[PDB]
């Protein structure tokens, strides 16, 4: 099975586009999905080797049933609202996800324009975020973001559907959440207190010792061992965004995994808490305003459609 | 006189910030003015030499009178609305301009964050535009944009206030206009019809010969000669922007000159027309939704 | 595992194409050089790594093969088949060895070509030498992006490498070369839209024309071929511009690789002889073929073991 | 099994650290080995993609028995001294090797600093070398260095333990030796004479033909064929080092192989010679002052401590 | 107030040299092209800035100047003087117009030479067209570093630009071109040390030989010249390798700018005719000149003011 | 207009600092070396351009100057003056010559230092050799951004280069060197906020502390000097980390250039001896000076003609 470009080289810009499919618009979308690889080539081929343009296309649970009449990926379902004592993870509408990445924003934008040109009249926009990484892989909170993502054989193992669902091998599951930060409150904490929130040193990105690492740190709560005691892993490509005039400072979260169960367990521990921790401390400075789940099929699945 | 970095190396990203100054906000504004070059260094230095971060700071006519006593720059006035027979150039409020450029959007955003943090509670934002150039210096209409800009000595002569206004030497004048395009209409033309609207070939960027160039093409209307037969020139750094979901496809125009009279003459020919040309044909596919005029002082003016 | 030559190279901005004939008695000298050409590639290119991307693909013609080797031949190896169309003609021209030398810069290409030719002096006569250069946005001298629909990854390997259908030669490939010259004055008299009707794709944005407007005699229409089982028959091209401004010579050096020459040959038949819906490829109304040769590129270990 | 970054992309800088483990030092060392991959990601993640920072950790024969219980790598023994008729390959103490590579020296230095801060009080330094390659892949003797290193599947076959030692599949063996050069004597040869020493042309890095190449040239002696005629290969990442004030000009040698017997056979041919060569002529300009052998486990083995 | 042409360019890895003669009646088409050549430079190169580094230096020969312009001539403009020495000669070959086109990539050079010759069709006849490439470590075809002792900065401007001695043509320069072909076979028969004695520098490290052991007939010794006041006389060279492996053509294109041709001419006289202590420059026993022409390269506003 | 040495350099990531004393009888050998150092700079550097960015700046001490030359002396040239403060002391150590060698790669620095030391063998005694490396984001050993407030452009020229006030030495500068050893254990024990109060800038963002909170004993406050008129007195710094992890040596090599040494000396006095508001520079509680010397770096042409 040939996968879509989930395991991409590092990129400094992205566009995330989420849409809903209007009544009667299904045949226009099917035609579009069968052409999306060919559009990615047309826009990116002339800009190699430095443009590094890729699009990952994802389909939600309700959209799947409208578009395809056969079998359904095993793990695919609507994003599941989490209502904890203090923090909530909302569910917002999303039928299609276009996760466009490149080494610059104009390549991302050219691709988006062609895609949405083909879809006009058949879809309704729900969200559009222009992302940009900091020059040292930092997010809006000032911390390095990405360090413990898996790489190589490890990332493929964690991210790509295999034997457990063989008609959908080479697919993945993506969860997306747009988070807005309370930057005034964050910058009133001392460096050392911010380090207890995250679980790693700020300037040098060293993990705090097991003896100092609080139970309600982000790193403690997103660390999960499986039945066999091996680490459970996902691949993130979080992107800063915002608008200085409106005081909007953001992290767009996106996590890929071979089954949503892994990403859903991490979210459960963040929002609902554990025996030792009420919730992830990062949520006292971060509000979720979207939540959607998408299956990203293998590339040949998309090509062989009508 | 040390100028601001009006004369910048080429940049692929930019943020344009326009704000109005709240009543009582005058002292906080003046304090940031005196620090803005120090902030520029602080953000930019550790990302050198590839970041190419600069900030150009401009001040409007009405704001100048509220900030400073003594002399006014001789050409500082509010943007003059143009009401043409078909097309119109609107004037819109603005007291300060921040023109921030770099090789990456994140550097721009960092600097804009620090400036705005210092101004909180003293200003009201009017416009914020994040621009990106396409990888071949093309604009939203598909044409190369920037080709005829002056360079070196010619650029300094065209852009920097000199001996005619000695107190303000090394300053310049900036005119901004945000345009929105009718991309549907534009893409309905043949390439050869588009060429005749701009005045140059699409793929090769060669100027159309004078026997073929229409009187109402953009290059024809914006070509202006002065008394001595010299070309009157400006320096532009137009930037694409937009949003695919709202069908917003724009060009942010910014033009620097040594006196606003040059830019204003070009604008009159475009919007009002001449004897041979009803108006700039680029306007049949471009609507202006802002318009403002600023003076960008010499750097040591700000330091003091 | 028979190691293939570098048929599947990363993107390169420079090439030398060298075609020679082997003189009476030159066989021995040629055999010794063939066994050394992988060492020479390492010697010249190592000290420019990692940016250099220096590779050499060596090719052997049908007549030469019989002169250098005894026993079994590749199943598909014959001389290039002249095509005599009602209007257009594909010529066959002499060539026993092909050196296809690529790199991120022309000096690496030239220095390898000097080592090779040094060793063969007295054994071989030059028939063609072409120094190619890519435009900065992957365009050809006709103004179009060139290479977009080439296969990549596993798809590329399947299309270009000999497998179980001829196991003794597994890991080889077949290369066809033609040098074309372009009548640029006649081309530049067409409107952009008329040019796009000849190729099959939009000029600036390299988007494929819709199946409703694509003419049957366009380039892209005639070089799209499906097999009996409905699979796409694909080749890998690395077309390079070349020329001389003084002599008004503006050219494309065509090179295509495939696992069997039947695929390339079917597409040349379509272009020069036409189908029921199309007299010939309209790209030939502005392009003249002046050379044409067919070569087998053996697996690397075949060459080493000499 | 996931190997360490033996098979690195080319790097222009490196730091070679060799230490011994003091009395009582075992626990501190085991704790650090469990964290080293995490430290390498910590230092290097924010400098990607240009940093190319990696760290290969090696453990010596005596140390292995102090640190771990149970099975031992089959090839793992202390470095074997060779006392030739003219030249000697010495053996010197070393328990742990850190091979730090990157595009720039500061990244190498930052990692070293975090590794050694954790080890302070547990270990004694034996050798610290800051290496820098010349901009055209040349060594201190002025020759391109690295040309015939295997690449790809060829390198994985030559370097990585597999089925012959299944408990330790994915590791490798490393020999290091520090050489000091006599540059004044080297530069007194003509280019042509130097070419005869090495076995390759100096400017063009083309190998001399088998008819010209002398029997005692470096390339001739370090070309070995197995039982089947097949070439025996090692991966090398030799690095220049020195100090202009003390007149120190060096090559730090480092060779990786699936079994030490390949590298040990090459050292025998160089220091003791053959029927047609007395010794490797490179050794008349090059003196070994350290020698140590180490096994570099698969990355998963370290993680699991 | 003088704006020079880009004689003092940054280092560039590609060049095209085009020398043409002006046909009878073509004077007016040439004048109109000279007035547009800066515009053409911008058209081609602007969209590849800042990495492209495209420039064109236009020069005009002595006989052509009197056909094209009326009034004053630059003081040192005369035809190249043939040098007939006892062994080696410097030929004088025809040439009305030079276009020295430089860039970081050959395609930018080609595009610009295409536009120029497109407007000159029917008015000029081509005499020479060379496509130069850099070796990665600034070497020439002889394997020595080429450019080391060129002036830079303030020294360069003083060495190259016409000033108050000829004030109507201030900002101009004088260019001398010679195409050389090398006898590579003979050169490579020398020992490295003997090659060093021909040039006067070490090969590998490019350190100048000390004044006691540097031969008097070494390249460096005969091109080192001191004035009446004892100060060095300098020129600015941008020599470029070129060649064709098939035809055994290994070359250096010599191009040297100076504020007055007397400086370049004294160098050539020393090389070809010799001194009391040197018969001729040893480099000439391995290098044959096949073209020789002299041009005046006006200030930039001189061309556009037409 | 004299030509300065390369005091105003583009940013470099590596450096070698070499400080030697001249042995009795060694004078002539040193003078010969001085007349060639620029030539050696070009020999080593030209083939690596333009990324190599190799430069060397040569300085001469007070006592060495009168041993080497007859006639005039630069007005501000004198031995480094010892500062014996109540707590901290700035030592004077011997040094006759300084080579400040910079490039993008340490190997280029080492190659140039090899040639220079090769020429001086037997006539000089080395006193200090340091190999420096800057961190990827322009930080120093203390983990702060180091260089921010250096003057650029014309202001740099005016600050650093001797002009009309000492006309025979115009285009010269003065260099003060101090090798510092840090107590990194003590440093890393401070919170980030307390380290910010030592330096007087934010650690992550490098924004200067506002004047109401900036301590009077911060490094930035003590090294901020206005002159008679109320103009800011500036120097040009190029400080370089160095060390050895095995011997626990973590250092900053200070070098500072200025047109007259009184500016550097005033800053040093405030650091070590304090003011009415501040006992000493707090950076010295974590920093110990183990070398100290002053040099004149004459104009390049002075060196040439000698
Ligand atoms: C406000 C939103 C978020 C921010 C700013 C954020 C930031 C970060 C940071 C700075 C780290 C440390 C360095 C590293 O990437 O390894 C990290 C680690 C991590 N984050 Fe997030 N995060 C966010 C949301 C989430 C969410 C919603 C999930 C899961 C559904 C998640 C999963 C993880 C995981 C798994 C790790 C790696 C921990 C480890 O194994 O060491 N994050 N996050
Ligand atoms: C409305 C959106 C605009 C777009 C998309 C646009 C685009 C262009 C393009 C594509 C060129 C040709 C290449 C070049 O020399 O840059 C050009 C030239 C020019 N534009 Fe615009 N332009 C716009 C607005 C303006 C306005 C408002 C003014 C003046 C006030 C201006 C003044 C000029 C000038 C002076 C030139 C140079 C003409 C010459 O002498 O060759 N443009 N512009
Ligand atoms: C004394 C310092 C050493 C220096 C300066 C040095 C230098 C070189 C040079 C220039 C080459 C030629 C190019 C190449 O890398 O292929 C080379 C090749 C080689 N060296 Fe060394 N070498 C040293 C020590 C060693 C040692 C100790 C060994 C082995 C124990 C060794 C094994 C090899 C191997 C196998 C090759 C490749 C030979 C081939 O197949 O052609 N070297 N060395
Ligand atoms: C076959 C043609 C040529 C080749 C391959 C060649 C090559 C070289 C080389 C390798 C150098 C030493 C490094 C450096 O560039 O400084 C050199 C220097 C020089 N060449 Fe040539 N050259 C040629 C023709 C010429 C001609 C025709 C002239 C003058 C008309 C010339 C003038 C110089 C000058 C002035 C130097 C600088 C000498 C000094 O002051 O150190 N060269 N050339
Ligand atoms: C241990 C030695 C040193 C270290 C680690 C160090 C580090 C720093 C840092 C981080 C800065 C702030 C950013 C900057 O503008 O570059 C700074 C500024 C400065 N340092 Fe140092 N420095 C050291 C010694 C010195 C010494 C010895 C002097 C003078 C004799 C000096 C003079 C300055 C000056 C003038 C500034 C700029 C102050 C301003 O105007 O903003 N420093 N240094």
């Amino acid at each position: 099975p040939e996968p879509q470009m989930v395991l991409s080289p590092l990129t400094s810009a992205a566009i995330f586009l989420v849409v809903t499919i209007d009544s009667g618009g299904e045949d226009t979308v099917r035609d579009l999905l069968s052409d999306v690889a060919s559009l990615e080539r047309a826009v990116g081929f002339r800009a190699q080797p430095d443009g590094r343009l890729s699009c990952v296309t994802g389909i939600g649970s309700e959209a799947w049933d409208r578009l395809f009449s056969g079998a359904r990926p095993a793990g695919l379902h609507p994003f599941r609202e989490l209502d904890g004592p203090v923090h909530r993870a909302v569910a917002t509408p999303g039928d299609l996800l276009f996760h466009i990445r490149a080494s610059r924003l104009d390549l991302c934008f050219a691709l988006a324009t062609e895609i949405m040109g083909r879809l006009r009249g058949a879809v309704t926009p729900q969200d559009e975020v222009h992302g940009f990484k900091y020059f040292d892989e930092r997010d809006m909170l000032g911390f390095v973001d990405g360090t413990e993502n898996p790489t190589g054989a490890a990332a493929r193992r964690a991210v790509l559907v295999g034997a457990e669902d063989p008609a959908f091998a080479g697919g993945s599951y993506a969860v997306v959440q747009k988070y807005l930060h309370d930057i005034d409150a964050w910058e009133g904490l001392s460096v050392e207190a911010q380090e207890r929130v995250i679980g790693r040193r700020k300037m040098t990105d060293v993990e705090l010792s097991d003896d100092v690492k609080p139970a309600d740190s982000h790193v403690a709560l997103t660390s999960v061992t499986g039945p066999d005691g091996s680490d459970l892993e996902i691949l993130r490509d979080n992107m800063p965004f915002g608008s200085v005039g409106r005081e909007e400072f953001g992290t767009y979260f996106i996590g890929y995994a071979r089954t949503p169960e892994v990403t859903e367990t991490m979210l459960e521990r963040m929002f609902l808490g554990t025996a030792s921790a009420p919730h992830d401390r990062i949520l006292d400075f971060s509000t979720a305003v979207t939540g959607s789940l998408f299956f990203t099929p293998a590339a040949d699945f998309l090509e062989d459609l009508s």
